[PDB]
Order: C-alpha cells, then structure tokens, then sequence
C-alpha cells in the first residue's frame, strides 16, 4: 500500500480525469494510524508526534502520539477529540460530507444498513465510471482489514473508562490507542513516569479533550482565514519595548505548551 | 556411501521433483559419526573437532571429539547432549517432528512397535510416488548397519556409568564414542594425559553437559534470528576505550574458550 | 496472489535453498476454492470439473463442481469427502503431518489454542531462518481472509442439514459452497433442473458421499502404487474376443461414469 490514508481513496464520482488526494506526505509511511496528517487534523483535531525511549546502548524505540489542536475556549461538542459511535454523526457532520467521505465513515463505524443504503443509493453514478463504488469500498475494507487483531493498555483506573473503550469500533479502537500515550510505561522491568497528570479522557462519547489546558500550538493544515470579511472582537495586548516584554529572553530554548494525550498505563512485553 | 549421515535420507513424502539435503559438506566423510555436523548441531547441539596425537616421527593420529554448544545458563534437558531411550521423544520433540525424521529417529533408538506403526499409517503415501518407506528405510537400516560390532574405552570410576552407557542403542554407543574423547588416552606403553578434569557427564538420561563451563562459541548452522520481534532484555557491557578494554592484547594468540567432551580413559592396542 | 493455493505456503521448515510446491498448474486461477487440485486430491478426495450453463444468445456461465474420487466400496470415514471441526483431526490425521500443514490446517478450522501452542513450539526453527512461521502465518491469514463474506444456496429440505452447515468454518463453508452443485439451479426466472437426484450429503461429520454410486474415474494424481509388493486379492475378469465384450461399440461416444457432487438449491439474483 503506498498510502495508508483510509480517506485516500475519495475521488470525485462525477469526474476524474486529473484530480490530487489532500493526503500529507505522511500518508506513505505505515505508523499505524491509517489516517494522515490532515485527514486527522481535519476530523479527529489532532497532529502526529515522535516519542523516543531510550534504552542505555544507543538505541531508541519510537512511538506516536497525538497532539491536541483544541484551544481551552472551545466548549462540549467542540472538544472531543475522536467521536464515539453513539454521536459521530453530529460530531463529524455527515450530512454535510460528500456520499464517498459518509460511506468511508459509516464503514469504519460499522453501520452496516447506512453502508448498504449508501452503495444502492450510489449505484445512479455507475453511468459515468464503473469504479465509482467497487474500487472505493475494496480499498476501505482491505485498509480496515489491517486495523484487525504480553503487551497491555490500560485506560484508567476506573471501570467505565475500560467498558467506554470496548464498545468502540476496531478502527476507532486502534486509532486511540495509537494516538494517546501512556502516562507510565512499564518496559522490560522499569517503569517510566513520562507523565503524573493526564491530559484527554475516555466517555461513551469517544475520546475529548477534558482538561482545558492552555493551547498555543498553531496548525499547519487549518490556518486558513477569510480576510475579506470583517471581523469585531475584543482581544489583549501588551504594551511595552522589548525591556518591558523581555525580548532577550527569547535567546534561550523555547518551551512549547502544546497539549500531547497521555492516558493510562503500558505493558511491553520482552 | 556418498553421503554418511543418517538424515540424509530424509526427504518430502509428497513431492521431491527438486529437493536438497540440508547435510553440510562434511556428510560425505567416513568419520564414524554418521551424521553430519549440521545434523548434530540441530539435534545433539555440538560440533566436530579434530585432536592429532604425535608419535615422535612426523605422524599424526587423528580423532574426533565434541564441542559442546551448550551455554553455562542452559538448565535441565537444555544441558542433554545426547538423549538416552527413556527420554528421547521428549528431548528431540519427535510429535513436532516429520513422519520421516520421526521414524529414523525410531529406527536410531531400536523402537520396534513404534517403527511398524510409523511404516504402516505412511503407507498412504505410496500414492504419489512408490518409495515414500522402502528407499528411507534401506538406506536407514545399511547406515544402522555399519554401526555393528585390545583396544577398550572406560567412561567413568563408578559402575553407575557404565551401567548407563552399557544400556544405550547401538548407534547412540557409537556416536558417544565417537565424540566423547578421553581423559587420559594409554597409547602404545604410554600415558598421554589429554585433559585432568571430565567437562561431559553419562547418565540414566544420556550424555549430558554436567559442568557449567563458560561457552563463548558461536555456531556456524544455530545462528538464525529474527530481526523483525523487539526483545528487551538486560545485558551487560564494557565503558572504556582501547586502553580501558586492553585491545591491543588482541594483536596475540587468542585462547578459544570452548567446552570440548572430556571423559574417562582410552586404550589403544598395538 | 499468483498462487492462491492455501497450502502452497507450506516450505520445509530445516531448510529451503530449491524447493518446488506440490500445487498443480490449477493453483493459479482464482476459481474460488483456494485449494489446488492436486491438494483437494490429496486431503479432500476430489477433483475440479467445469459446468456450462447457456443463456440463448450465445454466452456461457461457468461454475465449479467436485467430482468424488471415492468408491462404491469404502466404508466409514473413508467416505468423508470433508470432514467437519469434530473430526477432521482423526480423519486427515494431523498427528502424522508435518508441523507447517497442521497448523495450516488448524487455522482452517479455526482452533485458536491450538495455533498458539503450534507457533510457540515452533519458536525453536528460528535459527535456522527467520521466516519459519511468520511468512506461513501472513500467507494462510491473507488466503482465508479472501473467504470471509440476492442469490441464495440451500443444501437440503430438512433443517439438520443448514445446521450441520453452519456450524462449519468459513473456509470449509466456502469451499463445500464452490464444489458442490445445485440440484435445481433458479436463474434468471426460470428453473434447470441439472439433476434429480443428490450424490453428497452434509452431516454433523462434514459432507461425505453417502450415496455408494459406482465410480470408474482414474486419479490424475493418486495413480502411484508399490510394485515391488505382491499383492494377493480375488477380482473379477471377462472372458470372450471383442465379439463377446463388444469392444467395436466403442466407436461410440463414451459416458462417463463418475460422481459429481450435487445437492440442494440454488438462487441467482439478477
């Protein structure tokens, strides 16, 4: 598979003589996400980070991590990170979304009644390509095929955060897990505290963002912005030199206040 | 005889249009071993090693001895070298092993009822081509063959050793004589005292590697491993540089630190 | 896939530098039943034959078949064309298989402990190569992934026969799905009634050939046979020029007598 994006495969149905994927140029590297860079930033609010673990040789063992995209302002709705099958559609818009883009959703939500209404609604487009569906629901199968089943994760010390992580789809599941971080990790035979405090938490509403820490993390897929329109609102601002903002001191390592998720415990196995 | 080892005639039942024996190059020597050292790397975990005794004109007699494989952190039936009767099946895995290795394995260690069982459920194998038993058996039994019965050999002070090499297959007798090597050999009229401590053990159980000697040897046919698993383990090592780890003392004679077989004494007649 | 046999992946575990497949020149074409010809042969007892239904403009669909290779004087289980999960150890006898085809065949029938406890045994044939069970493991996975799921298929009239049938694996239920034929075929709005009569029979046991019809069929891979043994058993022979056994109405277009496996219905939607 040289791209690994399940939503790669979205084409125009009507027409595409010479059409581009969206897909980051991560979309080619198997990390185990199945999803780029964008297509995460777009849908589930979050970036890609590396975490390397260091051993005492020389070599490190690396890992993914998911960067939250969600400012402190935003409120409900807004600062859930990954839906859950009970309100993906409210959250992701479906209705909004192309017929490809909700078939590709309600496949990895396994709605098999949406996903056969979908194909026999879609069925009118066969009059331009005969591809339109067939090509288009192999490649998300054969790409949900690779997301299926002493190493152990847990997500909590409670039982409700382990019962809201089984009821979520295969996908769903294999996306969480390779995006939130433990907070320990037990490798071999010690145990590293990468974090004493938890940053995104696990409800019957899928994976949110539910510490309002501070976010100054600026995307790199959404920075677009309508300077036509006129925008009124107040903001702050500081006045002074650089003596009064202290400048200088930006000679020294910055210190960046992003938000990575960290949750739960790690077992590796030797 | 072209080739010398007892596996050798071991082959795919089902289908044999162009099939290699893994025998390494040293199966086409009359060694007295019959089994090659791929062989008995694979199964009794040593190898092969020549000992020259010089007599005092220029003449060399030459002898063959084990070198043991086992490391000094083996335990239990990982420290057997050689199974005796009463627990081959469960040393060599012979339920893991092929009918045919399965049955030479059977022949070796003179299991009649086991040899007629295993010769009559391969019958239907016949079907494909009409020398899936009669070939392997006849080349087994004319291997086995040369096998058969002042020069003695003594493998220990007490009785209990020889009671245990006394009640061992034919073929198992020749091949612990063949690679076991005397402690003190009686040559001529005299005594060439080849090593002053035993290193390889005979017991109820077969021959064993008793004493846990350092083994710093790296096996030539066993050194497969797959890249691809991630093992944790701790080890140790060495900080320093060249003068730290005195690697100029490299530039001398290095001494092999290996386990050959040692045991008992030998007479040789004139 | 260019070979989409399910045990074509099977190699000789000790060591592989030319080794060949046993799969016939079938184990190519994608006819659905994964298994090729000369290992339905072997394991399953049958062979492939190719049925041609017209339309009446000129075009044909094509359909597989099996054609028992069992006779008229077997008894038992020896009339078991495909044995179920309750019985397929005893008759394909795993035990004398190799480790390679019995957890292929294990992982046919889909008996989890069993294949952990095969893998973890099978750990020790690493350091020969590195690819010992994970490239046999990858290969069976992806050829019984392809197996997984208005036409409909019934296998009978009375109601133990769908449960024998569902209770089957779904390799097993997709192959005795691609080798046993309709009775009665609906295509289209009419009906063929290829035969009135059923020649196979789907029981707790798996599908066997209950009806005792005569078979003259010769195998095209089962033909070998020991000449070197004497064999002493009464049979039946004519006596009388071509006169008395009429040997001129050969001339005449021969009818085969063999055992196409049919039974049930089936329905082809439009």
């Amino acid at each position: 598979l040289r791209n690994f994006c399940v939503f790669s495969s979205v084409k125009p149905l009507d027409f595409c003589d010479q059409y581009s994927s969206p897909c980051s140029s991560d979309a080619t590297v198997d990390d185990g996400w199945f999803v780029c860079e964008y297509h995460a930033s777009r849908f589930f609010k979050m970036e890609k980070l590396a975490l390397a673990i260091p051993d005492g040789t020389g070599n490190n063992y690396y890992r993914t991590v998911g960067k939250s995209l969600v400012d402190d302002k935003a409120e409900g709705i807004e600062r859930i990170l990954i839906p859950s099958q009970n309100n993906y559609e409210t959250v992701l818009n479906l209705s909004l979304l192309g017929p490809a883009e909700r078939l590709v959703f309600y496949m990895i939500y396994d709605n098999k009644e949406k996903q056969n209404e979908i194909c026999q609604q879609l069925r009118m487009y066969e009059r331009f390509r005969p591809e339109v569906v067939e090509e288009l629901y192999n490649s998300t199968l054969r790409v949900l095929a690779l997301t299926n089943p002493n190493e152990s994760r847990s997500f909590g010390l409670s039982v409700e955060d382990d019962l809201a992580f089984n009821v979520l789809p295969t996908f769903i599941q294999n996306l969480i897990r390779k995006c939130v971080a433990p907070e320990s990790l037990t490798i071999g035979t010690e145990d590293l505290q990468l974090r004493n405090c938890n940053t995104c938490r696990i409800t019957s509403e899928g994976l949110l963002a539910s510490v309002r820490l501070y976010n100054s993390v600026q995307p790199k897929y959404l920075y677009g912005v309508n300077e036509n329109r006129l925008q009124i609102r107040n903001v702050l601002q500081f006045q002074g030199n650089a003596n009064a903002l202290q400048q200088k001191l930006s000679r020294y390592e910055l210190y960046q206040i992003n938000i990575p998720l960290f949750l739960g415990k790690q077992i590796i196995s030797t």
